[PDB]
C-alpha cells in the first residue's frame, strides 16, 4: 500500500479543507494510506525524523468525511520555505524517505508550489511523484477568462455581504466608506466585492494608464465621487480599493502615503492607504458637512465556510489529484479550465517574466469590466464636457465650474474611461 | 416624450429577478428614459383594459431600484397567465402596450413568457416597438454552454447546501436517514448539485435512468442498496437527495404505487396532478417496512420553496446586474424577439428562433450529462454499489450480512440495479 | 489518580449541546480531571459488555472540545436508548460506570434521559458517583420563569424566521398563503416567536384554545377568515404557522377528518400515531375547495428537523458554556441526583423533586400574558369587535362571495373557540 | 386625528425599523396619522420649519410592513443634541409645535434620551425607546437593549472566521471592538467566540489606565499560551481602554506625540488606533519568538445587520408598548421590558445625580456572569503568579529568568479584578 503526504503552503484560501477531503477519500478507496504534515514544510526543514513524526498525522476516513464544510486546514499552513538554501531541501528528501512517501501532494500558491518540484527534482522518479494544487483568494490564475480559482467566489460572496451592512449603514446615517480590499497582487477580488454589493466606486491598480500611481491622484478620484453624489443630494456613499494600488504608487506616493515621510524597509503591508484617503478627503470635503471612515476587508475572509461553488470546485481538484497521479503525471499543477480538471504542467504555465507563476489580472477592456463603470458613481470624459453638469458638481462643492475643470478633468488621462 | 421602457416578470420568482431590474431600469434611467413596471406580469395586460392596467403598473425610479440588487423577489410580482395560446389574448396585450406608448418590452421569466413576448410582437410593427426577453431558471435547464450557469442556480444550490448541512449534522447525531426531496421537475442540476455540495451519500436523478421509464421498486432498491451499504460500514445515517424529476420519468404502474396503491390524481383536463406525489415521503415510508427493523429511522425532506427567494449570492448578483445591462444594449442596438444570456462571459443577445428545438418547437432543454467528468466525480464520492462492486464476493458478503440476508438474496434483489441506472 | 467525568447525550438534539460538554470539559481538565464520552448516550452503556462500551467511549482531551462550541449538534452523539424500564439494563450501566471508575456522571437530554440517570444512581453509592442533568428542549417547554428561554430555543427560532422571512417574499412576489407548520407537539413557543418575528399574519397554538379538544371544522375556520379578511384589503397572500401541537389537542372525530375521513393510524400496541398527520397539507386542500375559486393559492411548508442541529447563536454560546461550567460547580459543591438550569442571570442546581408533575411541569405559552396580546395585534384576525362592526363584515363577506348573514353565522362563533 | 411623529437619533442599532414598524402600525389601526423625521434631530434643532418639513415623510402601512426584516433605519439618524444650548431645545419645540405633533417618540440611545428630556419641559407627549448595541443603558438587570444580540451575534461569526484562520496560519488577532461607554459588546463576542482574552474597562481598578499595563496583560496571555505549545489566539478589547487612559498613556498610544484636539480643547479619541499600537509594540517585543500578531477593528458592520429574532421580537413590544405609553397619557418616559412585561419608566428615576443626563450601566465585573467567563480566558491569575513552576515556564516561553518575569509581570494583579 503506497503513502500519499499532503501539506498546505501560504494563506488558507476557502475550500483548501475540501481538497484534502476530496484527494483522501478517492486515495482511501483505493487502499493507499494517507498522511498530512502540519504547518506545510516547517517541520520537513529541519530534517529530523522524529520532529516531523510528531507533527504529521493519519489522514483517515473519519478526520477527513466531513470537513467539506469547514474553512481554514485541519493540518495548518504556514509559509516556510525549503527552496532557499540547499540544506533544506535535502532535509525534506531525507524526511519523504524515510517516512516512505510515494505520492505527494501539496496545496498553495506560488512560492509553495515551486517547493513541491524543486524537492521533487532532486529526488527519484521512481520513488517519489509530486503534484500541487495551487490556491489563490485573489483569483490571479491564467484560467480562461471569467473562470474563477477556488476559495474566490466564497471571499467575494462573503465580502458583499460586509459591505451590504455598511451600504446600508452609510445611508442610513450619512457617511462615506473607504473600503481597502486586502490583497495587493490584482484587483478581482475588490471589483467582485465592489460590483455585487454595488459600491459606488471602485479603484483598482489595472485600470491605471501611467505605470505608476500619484497620492494626490487617488485622492481626486475619490473626491470626484463624492462631489457627483453630493451634487444629487447624497452625502453618502461607499468606495473600494484594491491594496494593489499601494504597490503601484510612486516613490513620493509612497512618501506622502505615510504622512509625508520616509517608508520603512527590510514593506509595503505597514501602509494604511483606506486611512490616508479618509484624513486628506476630510481636510477637502469636511466643510460639506462629509464624514469618511475607512474599514479593512481581509483577513476574516480566509476561513469562510465554503460556498457551494468552492465545495464542488476543490472536491473535483482533490480528485484530479489523484487522478494524475494514477495517469503517471508529475511536476503538474492541479486547474480545472472548461470545467475540466486535467493537469497541467508547471512549464506550461509559468510565464517567463518573473520567474514565478503567470498572475491573470483584470481586464479593463472587457465588456464585464465596462458594465460595472457604468454602474458607479464617476466623472467620465463626456461628463466634463456637459456645462450643465459641471455646473451642478463644482456647485456642490462650493467652487466655481472653472475651478473645477481646472482641479478635475485631467483625471482622464490617469485612469482609462 | 422620453422613450418608454415597460417591465414585467413572469414564471416562479428566482433569486436575482430584482437584479435583472435593477440594471436594466438603472441603466435606462441614465439613458433618460421613463422606466415602468407592470404588476404580476402579463395578469392585466391580458384583460385589454387600459384601466385596470394602469391600476397596476408603477413607476420605476431611482429610489425604488436603486437597492434592490440585495434582495430576492421581484418588487413587482409575477404571474403565470401567458397570452400565447388565445389571439385575443394577444391582441389585448397589444392595445394595453400601445396605449401605454411602450417603446421597449423586457420581459423576465421562463419558456412560456418569452414565447408570450414574441408573439406579442409579431402582430406590431418592428420600428414602434421592440421586445426582449431575459430567461430565468432556478432549475439551470437552459441550453447555454455546459458548466455556465443561468442565474438564480448558484444562490438555490448554496441555500441548499447549508439546509442539507443541518441535516448531515444532524442525521449523524441522531442516527437517521434524511430523504431529501430536491422541488422541481424540470432537471437534476439542482438535487445534484445541491448533493455533491454537501456531500451527500447518494443523488438520484431522472438523467440517471437508462430505461424511458421508472419503476417505483427501482428507486426503492437503489435507495435501499446504499443504505445497506452504508449499513455494512458501521453507519447507520446518512443523506440522500431526491430530484424530483424522478416522478415524471415513472410508469403508471409506479405512479398508482406512488399515489398510495390507487389512481393518480387528475385535474378537469386529463393531466396527472404531480404536485399531489409525496416522494420523498412514499420511499422512506416504503424504506421503514423493510430496513425499519435493523434499527434504521429514516424521515423525509422537501426543500425548494425557500429557495425562490433567497436574497442572490454575489455570483447571482453580477451576473443579474450584466443581464438586465445587457438588455438595455440591445434595445440600443436594435435587437428584437431576442433573448439575453451570458455566454462564455459575454452578455450578447440571442434570437429566439435559434434557441428551439426544431423538433418541438420548444426552447431546448439542457438536462445533467451524466456522461461528463463532474458527474463521473460526483459518483465516485456517493455511497453506492457499482458494477464492479457487485462482483466483489467479500464486499456482497458485509453487506448482505448488514441486511440479514444472504449473499445470494442479496445478488438476486439488487443485483439488477447495474442495469438501471448508467454505471 | 484523578476523578473520571463521564458525559453522554440523549433524544433530541439541540443547539449547543456541543456548548455544554465544552463548558464541562474545559473546566474539568483546568481542575486535573480525566474526562470522558460515550457514544449514542446509553445505547453502548445498556449491553454490560464493557469492552464493546470502550470501543465506543473517546477521550475527551482539550483539543477535541476547545473549538466545538461554534459546532452544532453533539461530537459524542445521541440516542434515545434508556435504561429506565430494564434494571437488567441498569444494572449493565452501573456495571460500566464503575468499571470505568466514573465518579461524575453528566447527562445532557430530555425526560427519559434524566430520570434514566438519577434511577442508575439510585442503585450504586452516594460517594463512589454522583449524578447530574443539564435539561435540554428546544421547545422552550422547562418551567423557567416567565420569558426565560431554554438553551438552544434561539437558534431555532432565529433560523425558523429566516425560512418563513423567505416564504414571506415568496408569497408576496408571486401571491400564495402558505401554511407553516413548525414541527413539535410538546408547546407553541417555537410556532408563536417564529410568526411574531417573521411578520406572519397568523398564528395558531394550542394554547389559545378555550375548550379541552380541538375540532377540524374550527381550525380550517380560523384560517379561512383570516384569508378572507386579507382578501378583503386587496392582499390574495400570507403566512399562517401552525403549531403541531394542535393535532395533539384534537377531538376524536378532528382525527377521522384529518387523516382523511379514515381510521387513524395506529403502532402495534394500538396507541394513535400523530407523526403520520400532515396538518399543513390537510388544511391546504381543504382550504383550496372552499377559497380556490377566489384565486387564492395554498401551500404547505414544514419546518423542523433543519432547525436541531444549527450552530448557536451567541447567546446559546454564551448560554450552555455557563450551563456547563455550572454541572462542574454542582459536582464540587456535593450535589447529586439535581438537574442544573439558568433562572434570573445565575445557573444553580435544581433537585428533581422541584420541577416534576407527571415527566417534567410542561411550560405553556401564556395566552393571558400581554406578550401573547402583543403578538395577536399584529396578526390579521376578526376579532370579536371586528364582527361587529358592520361595515367590516360587509367586506370580509364580499371577498368571500357570501352574504353578511352567511359570514356571521358561520365564522361568528369563533369569539368563542379562541381566547380574545 | 392625532399626529405622532418618530425620528431615530445616534448610531444605527438593529431593530430600529423594528421599533418603528411597530409604533407605526399599531398607530395605524387606532387612526392615527403617523409621519417620520429624518436624520434624527439633525433639522428639528434648526428651527427652521420650512426645512424641517421638506425632510419629513407619511409612514404608512405599505412602508412599514415589512421593515421589520431589514437593518438600518429608513428615516435615517443624526448625533445632533439640542440638550447642548437651551435654546437648541427650543428650535425642536417650535417645530414640534408648527407640525402640531401629539405624540413625540424618540428611538436612540443614553445620548438621545438626554435630549428628549431636555426637550421634555413644555401639548405633547414625549417617549423614547432603547436602542444601543452598547447595553449600556439603564434598563433592569440581566435585560438586555435592542440591537445589542444581533451586534453580539454578528460579532461572534466574524471572530470565529478568525479564529479558524489563526489557528490554521497561526497568528494572533487583536480585535478592537466599536463603543467607549461599556464593554458589554466586547465581554459578548469574546465569551460567545471563545477567545482567549478580553479587555473592558470595567475590570481596571484604578480611574486611569498605563499603555504599559495594556500591553503586558495581552504579553501574560500570548506567553502563557505559548507555555502550552500554542501561539496563535485571539484577544478582544473594548475601544472604551483609551478613553480611561491617562494622559501620559494617550501620548505613547498616538505615536509619542500630544493627541488631536478639537477646536473647544476635548481629546479626539477617534483617532486612536488601540489595537494597531499595541499590535506593533507586541511584535516588538515578541515576534522573535514567532509571534505574529494583526489588528481588526469591528463595529461599523453591526450597526446595520439585518436584526436577528430576539431583536424583532423585542423592538415589535417596544414599538407596541410607545402606542400603549402615549394611549395612557404617559409623557416623559422610557419604554422598558422586565419579566416579559413593557412598561414606562419615567426619566427622571433614570438619571444620575452627577451627570444629570442618563446612567449608563456598565458591565458587573463582582457578578457570576463575568467570573465564570473569566475562567476560560487564557491569563495569568493571581495564584497563577504564586506558582513557581507555573511562572518557570511561562517565563521560559518567553525566553526570561523567572525573576524577570516576575519583576514585569506580577504587578499586573493590582491592576485589573482578580
Ligand atoms: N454617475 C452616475 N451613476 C449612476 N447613475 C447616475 C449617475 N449620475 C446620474 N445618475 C442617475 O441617472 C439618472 C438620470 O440622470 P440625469 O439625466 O442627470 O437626471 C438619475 O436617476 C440620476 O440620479
Ligand atoms: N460506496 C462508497 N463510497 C465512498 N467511500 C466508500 C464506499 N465504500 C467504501 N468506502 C470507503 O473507501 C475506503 C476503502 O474501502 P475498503 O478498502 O473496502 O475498506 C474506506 O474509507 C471505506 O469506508
Ligand atoms: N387584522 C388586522 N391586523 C393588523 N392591521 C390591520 C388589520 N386590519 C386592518 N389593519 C390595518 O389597520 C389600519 C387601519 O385600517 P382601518 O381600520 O380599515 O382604517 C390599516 O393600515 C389596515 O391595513
Ligand atoms: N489560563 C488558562 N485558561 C484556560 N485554560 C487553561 C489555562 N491554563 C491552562 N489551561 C488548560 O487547562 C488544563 C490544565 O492544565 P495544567 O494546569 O497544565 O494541568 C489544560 O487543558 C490547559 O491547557
Ligand atoms: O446609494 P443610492 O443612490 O441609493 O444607490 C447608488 C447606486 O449606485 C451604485 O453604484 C449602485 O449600483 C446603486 O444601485
Ligand atoms: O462522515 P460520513 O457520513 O461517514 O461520510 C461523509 C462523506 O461521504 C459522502 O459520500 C460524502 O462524500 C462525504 O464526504
Ligand atoms: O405587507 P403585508 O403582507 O400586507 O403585511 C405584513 C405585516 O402584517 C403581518 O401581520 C405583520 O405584522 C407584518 O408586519
Ligand atoms: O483551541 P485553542 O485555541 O487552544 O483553545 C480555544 C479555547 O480557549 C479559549 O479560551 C476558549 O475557551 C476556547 O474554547
Ligand atoms: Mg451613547
Amino acid at each position: 500500500a503506497p503513502v500519499l503526504g499532503i501539506l498546505c503552503g501560504g494563506g488558507p484560501a476557502p475550500g483548501l479543507n475540501g481538497v484534502i477531503a476530496g484527494a483522501t477519500l478517492y486515495a482511501l478507496r483505493l487502499g493507499w494510506k494517507v498522511i498530512g504534515f502540519m504547518e506545510g514544510f516547517k517541520y520537513l526543514c529541519t530534517g529530523d525524523v522524529d520532529v516531523v513524526k510528531a507533527h504529521t498525522i493519519d489522514l483517515t476516513y473519519d478526520i477527513v468525511s466531513r470537513i467539506h464544510f469547514q474553512g481554514g486546514t485541519i493540518i495548518q499552513t504556514s509559509r516556510a520555505n525549503p527552496r532557499k538554501s540547499p540544506e533544506l531541501q535535502e532535509n525534506v528528501r531525507k524526511c519523504l524517505r524515510a517516512l516512505k512517501v510515494r505520492y505527494f501532494l501539496t496545496i498553495g500558491g506560488d512560492d509553495t508550489a515551486s517547493s513541491a518540484v524543486s524537492v521533487a527534482s532532486g529526488m527519484n522518479g521512481n520513488e517519489i511523484s509530486v503534484i500541487s494544487c495551487p490556491k489563490t483568494i485573489d483569483n490571479d490564475l491564467p484560467l480562461p477568462a471569467d473562470q474563477s480559482t477556488f476559495g474566490f467566489h466564497t471571499a467575494r460572496s462573503l465580502g458583499m455581504e460586509i459591505i451590504r451592512n455598511l451600504m446600508v449603514d452609510s445611508k442610513s446615517a450619512p457617511r462615506w466608506f473607504l473600503v481597502e480590499a486586502m490583497g495587493r497582487s490584482a484587483g478581482h477580488l475588490a471589483l467582485g466585492m465592489a460590483e455585487a454589493s454595488g459600491a459606488h466606486l471602485c479603484l483598482i491598480p489595472e485600470e491605471f494608464k501611467q505605470d505608476e500611481i500619484e497620492f494626490e491622484d487617488v485622492v481626486e478620484l475619490v473626491e470626484a465621487t463624492i462631489l457627483k453624489r453630493l451634487a444629487y443630494g447624497k452625502n453618502y456613499g461607499v468606495c473600494v480599493l484594491a491594496e494593489g494600488l499601494v504597490s503601484k504608487m510612486s516613490k513620493k506616493a509612497l512618501y506622502k502615503l505615510f504622512g509625508n515621510r520616509e517608508p520603512p524597509t527590510d514593506l509595503l503591508d505597514d501602509a494604511e492607504l483606506a486611512r490616508s484617503l479618509s484624513e486628506e478627503l476630510l481636510k477637502r470635503l469636511g466643510n460639506l458637512g462629509i464624514r469618511i471612515t475607512p474599514k479593512k476587508i481581509g483577513y476574516e475572509l480566509r476561513c469562510a465556510d465554503p460556498v457551494a461553488f468552492d465545495a464542488v470546485y476543490t472536491r473535483e481538484l482533490g480528485y484530479g489529484a489523484i487522478d494524475a497521479f494514477l495517469n503517471g503525471h508529475s511536476a503538474a499543477l492541479i486547474v480545472r479550465e472548461n470545467g475540466q480538471v486535467k493537469p497541467v504542467q508547471f512549464k506550461d504555465l509559468l510565464d517567463p517574466a518573473t520567474g514565478r507563476v503567470r498572475t491573470r489580472l483584470v481586464d479593463v477592456t472587457s465588456q464585464s469590466f465596462k458594465v460595472a463603470r457604468v454602474y458607479m458613481w464617476r466623472m467620465s470624459k463626456k461628463d466634463y464636457e456637459n456645462k450643465d453638469l459641471v455646473a451642478r458638481v463644482a456647485a456642490a462643492g462650493k467652487m466655481t465650474p472653472e475651478a473645477f475643470t481646472e482641479k478635475f478633468a485631467h483625471l482622464t488621462d490617469v485612469v482609462v474611461e
